[PDB]
């Protein structure tokens, strides 16, 4: 690569576990990010300095002021304009040497699975149970990893499938498909909350690209009031309508 | 607190551990964020937009095109410009109905000392052993919260010292990283401004260790040091 490039990526290069092979393995990659906001937001920001090569950042909603306390990647002038878009537009100014798409749409069907399918990871961002199922459904079919996590006022919840498929897939712990019982507290979230969520959905999306012993098949949960971290393991439905 | 207020913060004020009542709190705050790199960015962005009444920006240096992989806040274009003058700015766009001090230049004895004083709780986000011995000095001094941090590699580091000082001090204590490892010892750092500053209890007389890479975390048990040249 650059000489250049390798003084942007200089912190990455410099680490054993990266180098200068996987900072290649990064810049070849291509991820998808379905979701922009409190969660797919720093996901965003921290891959693309990164360096990792691609990014497709799929979107339908605008930027509101009440998405500012959590959705750090807009600023207040970027109100009622398309996530989407402002995202891979402030992405850019970070890092040009890589491209950026913007989907101002909701991957479904064959739009998404294809977006899957091509994505080496995929990184769910959409507080939405529904989609995930299919985020899902996709990503075991088309066999591409999938990291999922979630927020709920201080609660936090983070979980990577690989393809092999070992212990299952979010079809696996969750058959169903409504939602959960944290329903009522559903009100607000803490920005720090969701925020640190997502930024960790990039650390695993980079060890996972850059071919690194990352741990899988848990679910991280995370306490933001008592500042607790905890692991449950997994293991998939003995028939699922997936992964079967 | 009228429509506008309202509705950016809403996310926060429907939360029932913090209401009005917190969201009010955390407007009548001043957070000092020194240093502005992979630590502050990220810390001093989640403050903002969250609605600290007062923040400082402190850091006496310039982007550069290195920074850019853990410090989000910053763009190639600004790559020459002084980081607490592009944070003020950026951070200004974000939410400029909330107080945005910058400080172009390094704290040390007095000036920081003041700082300190005029501060409800002080971020350590400077990554030099340095600065941060001073700090947790004026910290102790001006009985001043201390949340500190640190992030090499794989591996971060966070800890909230406070005022009853009752498990130690940073002295009773005492070149690669990774983007998102740093992030979330930053984004960890605002979330207990956050709670300390809106009121909720936090267990802090410990020393959480994350490992990245491994992806677990970790916690030893701090101690006041028997005779610590501060506590
Ligand atoms: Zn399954
Ligand atoms: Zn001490």
């Amino acid at each position: 690569m650059n000489d250049r490039d390798f003084m942007r990526y200089s912190r990455q290069i410099l680490l054993d576990d990266i180098a200068l092979d996987g900072q290649q393995k990064l810049l070849d990659s291509q991820v998808l990010i379905i979701g922009l906001g409190g969660l797919g937001t720093p996901a965003a920001l921290y891959l693309a300095g990164a360096g990792v090569g691609t990014l497709v950042l799929a979107d339908d909603d605008d930027v509101h002021l009440s998405n500012l306390q959590r959705q750090i990647l807009f600023t207040t002038e970027d109100i009622d304009r398309p996530k989407s878009q402002v995202s891979q537009q402030r992405l850019t100014q970070l890092n040009p040497d890589i491209q950026l798409t913007a989907l101002q749409q909701r991957l479904t069907g064959e739009a998404l699975k294809d977006a899957v399918a091509r994505a080496d990871v995929v990184l769910d961002c959409t507080d939405n149970m529904a989609t995930r199922q299919e985020i899902n459904a996709a990503c075991v079919a088309l066999n591409t990893p999938l990291i999922t996590a979630s927020a709920v006022g201080f609660g936090g919840q983070l979980m990577v499938l690989t393809p092999p498929w070992e212990q299952g897939c979010y079809r696996c712990l969750w058959p169903d498909n409504q939602e959960p019982e944290r329903n009522c507290r559903t009100a607000g979230v803490v920005g720090p909350v969701v925020g640190v969520m997502g930024t960790l959905q990039a650390l695993e999306a980079i060890k996972l690209l850059s071919g690194i012993e990352t741990p899988a098949g848990e679910l991280r949960l995370f306490d933001g009031k008592s500042s607790q971290w905890r692991s449950l393991a997994l293991r998939r439905a003995s028939g699922c309508p997936v992964c079967g």
